[PDB]
């Protein structure tokens, strides 16, 4: 199989290793009590938390419906923090100061106190928001990809510093996910067809069906994490087994729950 190295980043069980829609893949103790928390190794592009009721989840947590999920204002301001603020903050730490923006944001969040907070990096403002609340679905709320969340990036304490190399980001244009069989890339045999107006809607549906750690209930990255979008027939072909090759097909764009809902390569 000549695709093995190239397709490794799409083996989501291995490279991410946790829930995507809801990531609660590890446990940590804070003062004699066991809590679940995000533990996936890849960033989740376009993911945010919808609350319905009229205020962003990146608003600071209340000090409940008054506020959001994020760290409350501190002194000096640890959250939110700009990329350049973080680089200045850590400018004496050669192991941290040159990290990519997402890994930096993850490490920054994890530098607060066993149990390490997840984060969201917003590419719009170039700000890292440490999330005080690690819950992702229930205040009633749910995780989602939305046009408003497009530049948000949901980050666990475990985001690897080489995610650029080993994690999905972009959708693959003119390409269809497949299964390497006997020296040839074959179609995924069974797919679950969801109609979708565009790639974004397909990416949002794959995310909705993807690996989830909320209904000892961990997904470990298993689930409907992939979709082939036929842009001609407007079908989001969703499946739950890892792809092991690509088929060239101008009609398709290959997406994953982790991938950005818009960017193509």
């Amino acid at each position: 199989n000549p695709w093995t190295e190239y397709m490794a980043k799409y083996d989501i069980e291995e490279v991410h290793g946790s829930g995507i829609r809801v990531d609660l893949g590890e446990d940590a103790e804070v003062a004699g009590t066991q809590y679940r928390l995000p533990s996936g190794k890849c960033p989740v592009f376009g993911k945010g938390i919808i609350i319905e009721s009229n205020t962003t989840f990146l608003k600071p947590v209340a000090t409940l419906k008054d506020g959001g999920f994020a760290f409350p204002p501190t002194n000096p301001l640890i959250s939110p923090m700009t990329l350049n603020g973080m680089r200045d903050f850590y400018k004496n730490n050669e192991y941290v100061k040159n990290l990519d923006e997402l890994t930096l944001c993850s490490r920054h969040a994890g530098n607060m106190n066993n149990y390490k907070y997840p984060a969201v990096y917003d590419y719009n403002d170039k700000k890292c928001h440490i999330l005080y609340i690690a819950a992702q679905e229930n205040f009633c709320f749910r995780p989602a990809k939305d046009k408003l969340f497009e530049n948000y990036t949901y980050l666990s304490k475990n985001v690897v510093d080489n995610w650029e190399e080993v994690c999905p980001r972009k959708n693959l244009e003119n390409a269809k996910f497949g299964l390497w069989v006997d020296g040839n890339c074959e179609d995924i045999p069974h797919v679950n067809e969801f109609s979708a107006n565009d790639l974004f809607e397909c990416n949002k549906l794959v995310f909705e069906l993807s690996a989830s750690d909320q209904p000892r209930y961990k997904s470990h990255g298993k689930g409907y994490n992939w979709g082939n979008y036929n842009r001609e027939t407007q079908k989001c072909e969703i499946f739950n087994v890892k792809p092991t090759c690509l088929i060239n097909n101008s009609s398709y764009i290959a997406t994953t729950a982790l991938s950005h809902p818009i960017e193509v390569e």
